[PDB]
């Protein structure tokens, strides 16, 4: 008479993981990877991101909260907290202390910015909180986030040590089976033959040369090209280079096969939930773009790691005891120096050191704009009222200097988003994705194929556009027919699905819908 319901559930989030990615290099995976749950799971191929800005923050909190930044309080990586006069990172919290290392800037972080409970939150809540929530990400805020207010742990990783640690909110001390692990010293044994291709490098057609101008560095080496034999003498100098490469989502997984056995994940009944963030993909993609050699060897690993990782949760757990979903934070444009090679709308996108130039000419007090990121602009409101300005006023000017931009599509003040002269589903993704305590008092729309000038190689990824905002979203396992589906679905209805799946309570904030076509 009990509710029938898997041992666990895995979330697993591939970092900047566009949705085409399954088909680019759909002939070189292998059968137990993507391919295992396209070819056993259910595929939604027609899955947007529901706000702005696509990046990483929001998107590993919206896949869980279901909710959006208006409402969940995460409104980028970074936000300017005008209360407090700075910026401010999304889990930085310094009432609690690192575990397992000394670095206060690396375990200083808690869930404690998030309004809106998970549907972590929720199966806790859902089990009297005998349920074992454990997330695991090379970034703080990827594996912090979707473990929820009160998991059984959320760990990351340490670039000073090469160690996966936490914080206070969670334990006092780390766990045996965490030490066990840090003390084999996974890192080093992965980067120690380098990085080659793991096929032969001439195969690699979906991808450009290897040597092209918008690709960034990796490590020692002055080209951006393979191999990257110093791989194991850079990694020892800078523990952190491991996220740039493809062993950052192969120990990233080890240390969520650790998690499965440190605490007994999936062996009874009562459902357990594991989330792991594939950070690797994400750094790979920054640096070299989606059509670097790089990141389609960094997929093909990953596919590899993808299907041991299955074929452990099969032994370890059962198969057919177990329900995955697989997704992605974000998507990913194409670098601005691959799209004028091949005659693309492309470009770049000093913002608050040049307008606070015009904006002091106009109005005669400096520092008018207090930040600008996220695609938005703070105002100093000391600044205003010291100065006897209108917010109104300044914003219009603003306003009108960015109308000017060859990057810019639109312009509009946040405190009149439903009635601008904007389509949808652009309208409603500003609606949002605008925080009021959080966000700032102007939005920005970049024409499309426009990036950030922050690195004028690589990529990065914040925009509405489809390349940033369709995802993958794959399910697999327990209580899904196989099929695929191109039905319009949004990222916030993956946690409702998991809900309605697991017959828990919706997330508090939530303001998606359960994907019924899935459940079967
Ligand atoms: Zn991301
Ligand atoms: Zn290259
Ligand atoms: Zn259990
Ligand atoms: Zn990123």
């Amino acid at each position: 008479n009990a509710v029938p319901r898997p041992k666990l559930v895995v979330g697993l989030v591939v970092d900047q993981m566009r949705w085409d990615y399954l088909y680019r290099y759909y002939s070189k995976y292998g059968e137990g990877g993507f391919k295992r749950m396209l070819n056993t799971g259910y595929s939604l191929n027609n899955v947007h991101i529901d706000y702005v800005p696509t990046v990483t923050a929001i998107g590993h909190t919206s896949i869980f909260t279901g909710s959006v930044p208006s409402i969940h309080g995460i409104a980028g990586n970074d936000w300017y907290d005008k209360e407090l006069g700075k910026s401010v990172y999304c889990t930085s919290d310094e009432t609690v202390q690192p575990v397992g290392t000394t670095s206060n800037s690396v375990g200083q972080h808690s869930p404690r910015n998030l309004w809106s409970t998970t549907v972590t939150d929720q199966l806790g809540l859902a089990t009297n909180f005998t349920s074992k929530v454990v997330g695991v990400s090379l970034k703080d805020r990827a594996s912090i986030l979707p473990a929820g207010h009160n998991p059984t742990g959320a760990f990351w990783f340490d670039d000073t040590t090469g160690k996966f640690i936490t914080s206070t909110y969670y334990t006092k001390e780390l766990p045996k089976w965490v030490n066990d692990f840090n003390n084999k010293n996974v890192p080093a044994q992965l980067v120690a033959n380098g990085w080659n291709t793991l096929l032969p490098i001439n195969q690699y057609t979906e991808s450009s040369e290897d040597n092209v101008e918008w690709e960034g560095l990796l490590g020692s080496k002055k080209t951006p090209t393979f191999p990257y034999t110093d791989l194991a003498k850079d990694y020892e100098a800078k523990k952190g280079l491991i996220r740039t490469t493809p062993f950052g989502n192969t120990l990233t997984l080890q240390m969520a096969d650790a998690a499965i056995d440190g605490n007994q994940m999936g062996v009874d009944d009562i459902t357990d939930f594991l989330t792991v963030n594939l950070a690797s993909t994400d750094y790979v993609g920054h640096n070299f773009g989606p059509n670097s050699i790089e990141v389609e060897d960094t997929y093909l690993r990953l596919d590899r790691d993808l299907a041991d990782f299955f074929n452990n949760l099969d032994k370890k757990v059962g198969k057919g005891n177990y329900l995955v979903f697989l997704s992605a934070d974000h998507g990913a444009a194409h670098s601005v120096g691959f799209m004028q090679a091949h005659k693309m709308p492309t470009g770049f996108f000093d913002m608050k050191k040049e307008m606070n130039a015009k904006l002091k000419q106009k109005f005669g007090a400096d520092n008018i704009i207090a930040a600008a990121m996220n695609y938005q602009v703070y105002f100093d409101r000391k600044v205003l009222a010291d100065s006897k300005l209108e917010l109104d006023d300044v914003r219009d000017y603003v306003m009108t200097e960015l109308k000017k931009e060859p990057s810019v599509l639109y312009v509009l003040s946040t405190d009149e988003i439903w009635e601008s002269s904007i389509p949808e589903p652009i309208k409603s993704r500003v609606i949002n994705g605008y925080n009021w305590k959080r966000s700032g008092d102007i939005q920005i729309i970049s024409k499309d194929g426009y990036l950030s000038a922050y690195s004028k190689k690589g990529t990065t990824h914040s925009v509405w556009n489809s390349y940033d905002s369709h995802i993958p979203l794959l399910f697999m396992g327990w209580g899904i027919k196989q099929g695929e589906s191109n039905q319009p679905y949004h990222m916030t209805d993956i946690a409702p699905t998991v809900s309605s799946l697991l017959k828990i309570q919706f997330p508090s904030g939530a303001v998606g819908k359960p994907i019924t076509e899935v459940i079967g």
